C-alpha cells in the first residue's frame, strides 16, 4: 500500500490555476463527438475520468488530437449518434460520467455494445436510467448485477414520453438530457420525485446549449425535448477550471490562511460547487469574487448546520473543515454520498473518528464534533479520490497526517498534492 505523510502546515497562502472541471469536460467531450464540426476544448481536465472518457470514444471511432499537456483537445466530430455493432466491449474505466451519459447516447440507433468498466463501476446504480432509457424504447440488458454496469445496449431509443428517477442521481438526467435531442420523436422527460443534485442539471443544460440545443425545463419536474436536433461545434470551447478541485484549496484558506486564489472558475460560472464558497463564508472565512478567480482568505470557523444536497461533494470538504471550526457540524440530505466512489456517509465518519473528532454517521447526513486536538491517524482513501483530498487538509492543523494511495486523487486531479504544497507555507 501506496502512502503519502503530509507534515504539519503552518499556513497557506497563494493562487492556484485550477485543473479543468471535470463535469464539463466529460460532458464536453460527448457533445463535441456527437456534434457537426471540429471542437476544440482548451483547459480540459487531464486526469483518469477524462482519459477513460477520451478512451471510449477512441474506441467508438471518434478521432481527436490532444496537446502536449493534454489540456487542449481537437475532437473531429461524429456528425451525429455514434454507431457500435457486433456486441464489442466499451471498457469506461472508472469514470462514470462516461458511463451513464453512453449508456443513454448508445442507445440511439440499432447499436450492439457492452459497457462495463473496472470491477468498481459496476457497482455505481444505473438502474434509474435504464429505466427511463426502457421507457424511450431502448433494449438494454444487465449482463450482471440488475440495475448496475456491465449493460448490453441494443439500441432502440426513440424518445417519447420517458419517466425517470431523480432521487438517487442527477446523472440519469443528465444523461438522458443529452441523448433525446438526438432521438427521432420529441421526449418528455418526467421526474418521478425529488430531484437531487440539480445544479449538475444546470451544467448539462448550459453544455447542451453551447453545442446548439436547448429544451424546455418546466420548473425540474418536467423536461420537453423536440427530437430531430443535432449539436453543433461551438469551435473553440473554454473549460471552467473545476469548482470541487478548488474546494479543498478554498478550505485550507478558510482554515490556515493567509488567502487562496483559485483561478479558472468565478462569480460567472454555472459549477454549482461554487456556492461551496458562500458555506466558508457563513462558517467565518472571508470570499472574494472575481471574473475568473475566487478567493478565500482566513477569517474564524464556527460549524454550521445545513442541507448540502446541492453541493455533495463540495460538501465533503467541509466535513473535514469541520474539525477545525467551533461547535458542532451537520451536513443534511447527502444520502447519495453513500452511492459513489465509496459510502462516503461510513468512509468520512470512519476516517473522521480516527483523527478524534465524535461524528454520529446518520442515514442521510453527518454530525461532526470536533476534538480539542487533532491525533495521528493513517487515513484510508476507500479508492476514492475526494477521500484522499479532504483529509489533507488534516495536516492544516500541529498534527501530520498519513495518506494511503494518495494517486486516487488522479480520478480528478492528478497534482493534487503538488498543487496543495504549492500554497503551503512554513512561514
Ligand atoms: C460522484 C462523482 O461526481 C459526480 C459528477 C456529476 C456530473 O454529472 O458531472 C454529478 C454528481 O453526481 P450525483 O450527486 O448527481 O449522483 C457528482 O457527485 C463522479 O463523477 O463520480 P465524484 O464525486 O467521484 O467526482
Amino acid at each position: 500500500m501506496e502512502s503519502l505523510t503530509l507534515q504539519p502546515i503552518a499556513r497557506v497562502d497563494g493562487t492556484i490555476n485550477l485543473p479543468g472541471s471535470k463535469s464539463v469536460s466529460n460532458r464536453a467531450l460527448l457533445l463535441a463527438a456527437l456534434a457537426h464540426g471540429k471542437t476544440v476544448l482548451t483547459n480540459l481536465l487531464d486526469s483518469d475520468d477524462v482519459r477513460h472518457m477520451l478512451n471510449a470514444l477512441t474506441a467508438l471511432g471518434v478521432s481527436y488530437t490532444l496537446s502536449a499537456d493534454r489540456t487542449r483537445c481537437e475532437i473531429i466530430g461524429n456528425g451525429g449518434p455514434l454507431h457500435a455493432e457486433g456486441a464489442l466491449e466499451l471498457f469506461l474505466g472508472n469514470a462514470g460520467t462516461a458511463m451513464r451519459p453512453l449508456a443513454a447516447a448508445l442507445c440511439l440507433g440499432s447499436n450492439d455494445i457492452v459497457l462495463t468498466g473496472e470491477p468498481r463501476m459496476k457497482e455505481r446504480p444505473i438502474g434509474h436510467l435504464v429505466d427511463a432509457l426502457r421507457l424511450g424504447g431502448a433494449k438494454i440488458t444487465y449482463l450482471e448485477q440488475e440495475n448496475y454496469p456491465p449493460l448490453r445496449l441494443q439500441g432502440g431509443f426513440t424518445g417519447g414520453n420517458v419517466d425517470v428517477d431523480g432521487s438517487v442521481s442527477s446523472q440519469f438526467l443528465t444523461a438522458l438530457l443529452m441523448t433525446a435531442p438526438l432521438a427521432p420523436e420529441d421526449t418528455v422527460i418526467r421526474i418521478k420525485g425529488d430531484l437531487v443534485s440539480k445544479p449538475y442539471i444546470d451544467i448539462t443544460l448550459n453544455l447542451m446549449k453551447t453545442f446548439g440545443v436547448e429544451i424546455e425545463n418546466q420548473h425540474y419536474q418536467q423536461f420537453v425535448v423536440k427530437g430531430g436536433q443535432s449539436y453543433q461545434s461551438p469551435g473553440t470551447y473554454l473549460v471552467e477550471g473545476d469548482a470541487s478541485s478548488a474546494s479543498y484549496f478554498l478550505a485550507a484558506a478558510a482554515i490556515k490562511g493567509g488567502t487562496v486564489k483559485v483561478t479558472g472558475i468565478g462569480r460567472n460560472s454555472m459549477q454549482g460547487d461554487i456556492r461551496f464558497a458562500d458555506v466558508l463564508e457563513k462558517m467565518g472565512a472571508t470570499i472574494c469574487w472575481g471574473d475568473d478567480y475566487i478567493s478565500c482568505t482566513r477569517g474564524e470557523l464556527n460549524a454550521i448546520d445545513m442541507d448540502m444536497n446541492h453541493i455533495p461533494d463540495a460538501a465533503m470538504t467541509i466535513a473535514t473543515a469541520a474539525l477545525f471550526a467551533k461547535g458542532t457540524t451537520t451536513l443534511r440530505n447527502i444520502y447519495n454520498w453513500r452511492v459513489k466512489e465509496t459510502d462516503r456517509l461510513f468512509a468520512m465518519a470512519t476516517e473522521l473518528r480516527k483523527v478524534g473528532a465524535e461524528v454520529e454517521e446518520g442515514h442521510d447526513y453527518i454530525r461532526i464534533t470536533p476534538p480539542e486536538k487533532l491525533n495521528f491517524a493513517e487515513i484510508a482513501t476507500y479508492n476514492d479520490h475526494r477521500m484522499a483530498m479532504c483529509f489533507s487538509l488534516v495536516a492544516l492543523s500541529d498534527t501530520p497526517v498519513t495518506i494511503l494511495d494518495p494517486k486516487c486523487t488522479a480520478k480528478t486531479f492528478p497534482d493534487y498534492f503538488e498543487q496543495l504544497a504549492r500554497i503551503s507555507q512554513a512561514a
